[PDB]
């Protein structure tokens, strides 16, 4: 596997995020921050998603969060400002839901290729953030993994939510589910279910781990990036059953039933016009603090098609007997479905 785990490091170099890039964004972040900071002194901005957790990609987006305690105008207000600040943007509205999205900047220094979106009391989406970033502390194989698995994924066009695929955020939860519950030995403790973890409640839900990380004993798993990389892709090519099983990080031993779960079921929701949005179960994947929601809704029967042949060919590839083995196949471009 040496040369494998030669060729992912060397990719990893390619599409990982430059630190001239990671301080512009860290500028514009300041920038930003000054804006609220002027129309609301209590307000705080806070960054969250890829950025944050240092799982980002070259030409990443930007993932902000406004939050405030107890109103209803400082959505627009904020977009407002920042307008007349010389940012060019979107204020979207919908489900009563407001989104600021950032598409150039004219005045500050940042030029026009500068991109960001601005929620508002995303507190999940920030503690979601916040045990990512744990766990790219404590083994440094996770971020070049977590990478070269995202970089793959958009290639092989199965990163497409809306067109029926799964989430970035999806993917990350597979081989942190993977690292935690499934290899031998283990190269991540599960931290939720840490003895040490104490109960914390934000909006109902539980987001509370341990964060004590240098009290964390060392990882017992001293496999390659390559061999980690290549056993991640036989294990959802192979060995996971999307049909009757659950990605979870409330059971000890991972091993949870969508029968128990009760996520056998096809289910629906009204939306604000009273359309019905059906939630699949296709793909199983239970967030980590959001245990209502399936990251993995969004998969659909040609949809999972897809993802597990994209798993099959990866690990085909990696197993593959002629050599000299293509790995840059992994990351070619694949026909985009119709």
């Amino acid at each position: 596997h040496k040369e494998f785990t030669k060729f992912c490091y060397e990719v990893y170099n390619e599409i990982k995020i430059s630190d001239k890039e990671f301080k512009e964004k860290r500028a514009a972040l300041d920038t930003l921050r000054l804006c609220l900071k002027r129309i609301s002194p209590d307000a705080e901005l806070v960054a969250f998603g890829s950025l944050e957790s240092g799982l980002a990609l070259k030409n990443s987006d930007m993932d902000l969060c406004v939050l405030m305690d107890s109103s209803d105008t400082i959505a627009l207000q904020f977009y407002e400002e920042l307008i007349a600040e010389g940012f060019e943007g979107a204020f979207l509205q919908a489900a009563r839901i407001p989104i600021i999205k950032l598409t150039s900047d004219t005045k500050n220094g940042f030029g026009a290729s500068f991109q960001c979106d601005i929620g508002f009391n995303n507190r999940l989406a920030i503690h979601n953030t916040l045990l990512l970033s744990s766990y790219t502390k404590l083994d440094a194989r996770l971020k070049p993994m977590v990478l070269l698995v995202k970089h793959w994924a958009k290639r092989k066009q199965i990163n497409s939510p809306y067109f029926g695929t799964l989430s970035s955020y999806g993917y990350v939860l597979m081989v942190l589910y993977y690292l935690i519950h499934v290899i031998k030995p283990p190269v991540f403790p599960n931290l939720l279910l840490s003895p040490l973890k104490q109960e914390k409640i934000v909006d109902g839900f539980d987001v509370g781990f341990d964060d004590k990380l240098e009290d964390i004993p060392p990882s017992q798993n001293y496999s390659s990036l390559g061999s980690l990389l290549h056993g991640f892709f036989a294990f959802y090519a192979y060995a996971f059953e999307p049909r009757e099983k659950v990605v979870t990080f409330r059971r000890p031993d991972g091993y949870l039933t969508k029968q128990e779960k009760g996520w056998t079921s096809a289910t629906e929701h009204t939306g604000s016009a009273d359309q019905i949005i059906k939630d699949r179960y296709i793909l199983a994947i239970e967030d980590p603090f959001e245990i209502s929601h399936n990251v993995g809704r969004t998969v659909s029967s040609s949809g999972l098609y897809r993802i597990r042949g994209e798993f099959m060919a990866a690990s085909r590839l990696l197993n593959s007997r002629s050599y000299p083995i293509p790995y840059d196949s992994l990351f070619e471009e694949a026909p985009i479905p119709p």
